[PDB]
């Protein structure tokens, strides 16, 4: 249905082992007065998001990694986490010394919510939803309690010095983590966005490991989601095992960047591959969910949210080679369960 020059290839909303986000879509649903927060790089000026973004906050307090010349401040841009000589460090290994700008959070947020129908670029799994960017994640990444802070705000938590969130968000999606356990203060922010009324999305991770070894994972109150192929198995790279919840397409993703591999250039599309893709999926389809939901005065707790997404799951091909969750998130099923 969507008009978007390159929808075709976003195979990952439409084919055999996508989201069926069109089936969805036929139905009148897109997610409408829908939040989802991004917590990740933060955003771009792209004509093929900025519709669908609505005012975030910068949460890096490290000027060093911000690279914007202060610490938490009102604007969420992406001025891009590129790097050289092994500023991260890992010194003096090759594949640690540099890396071009990311434009993560971007990608990220155009599979939630690109402008669609708009004929430019690509489609959103909720293009009726909006997105508010948190800005946690800069040059190396970013600290574990500006994570917590942005993810805690996204969902109306106030905190000091920061103006209130005027846009607070029904799914926070974390497209990022590391190893180790949950912290305590990771935890208790969940804890709370969770209290307020928000789904939590996760990434499993990236390092063909044991996911529980990872957090946020790790955490309670958290819907981790792990990656696959568009054959419908474990992508090679996803993290695994009891703790993953579901999957989601996390190869051959196509969505929103920038051209530029210091600063922004120039609007952009690309393929990227990682637990970070699949997950805006599963975020996109929480919105499609909620907005079905919203239809028959139904309102879902991030609990029922969270059981209606692992529950109504579509098979992957065969069983895996490690444990990946219920299935992969099936926008279709899970809106036909919230409507009856
Ligand atoms: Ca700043
Ligand atoms: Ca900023
Ligand atoms: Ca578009």
């Amino acid at each position: 249905a969507p008009n978007d020059q390159h929808y075709r290839e976003q195979w990952h909303y439409f084919d055999r082992y996508g989201v069926k986000a069109d089936k969805v879509w036929d139905m009148g649903f897109t997610g409408q007065n829908v939040v989802v927060a991004v917590v990740d790089t933060g955003i771009l000026h792209h004509r093929d998001l900025n519709a669908n973004v609505l005012p975030g906050y910068d949460f890096i307090s490290n000027s060093q990694i911000s690279l914007d010349g202060d610490g938490r401040d009102a604007d969420p841009f992406d001025e891009g986490d590129w790097f050289d000589n092994w500023a991260c460090g890992g010194y003096p290994d090759p594949r640690k010394e540099r890396s071009d700008s990311s434009w993560h959070g971007s990608h990220v947020a155009g599979t939630i919510a690109a402008v669609t129908n708009n004929r430019i670029g690509v489609a959103g799994v909720a293009y009726g939803a909006k997105v508010v960017p948190v800005r946690a994640l800069g040059r190396c990444g970013g600290y574990d309690s500006d994570i917590s802070d942005g993810l805690y705000w996204a969902a109306g938590g106030r905190i000091a010095g920061i103006p209130e969130n005027r846009n607070p968000a029904k799914v926070i999606n974390m497209s990022l983590g590391s190893d180790g356990q949950c912290s305590y203060n990771a935890q208790t922010m969940i804890d709370r966005a969770t209290r307020l009324g928000a789904l939590v999305v996760v990434a499993a991770g990236n390092e063909n490991q044991n996911a529980s070894n990872t957090w946020p994972t790790s955490c309670n109150n958290v819907l981790s989601v792990g990656a696959t192929t568009s054959r419908g198995i474990r992508a090679s790279f996803s993290n695994y095992g009891v703790d993953v919840d579901l999957a989601a397409p996390g190869q051959d993703i196509l969505s929103t960047v920038d051209s530029g591999t210091r600063r922004p250039v120039s609007d952009a599309y690309s393929f990227m591959a990682g637990t970070s893709m699949a997950t805006p999926h599963v975020s996109g389809v929480a919105a499609l969910v909620i907005s079905a939901a919203n239809s028959v005065n139904k309102n879902l707790t991030p609990a029922e949210l969270k059981d209606v997404l692992v529950s109504t799951t579509s098979p992957f091909n065969g069983r895996l080679d490690r444990a990946l969750g219920s299935g992969i998130v099936d926008a279709e099923a899970a809106v036909n369960s919230v409507l009856g």
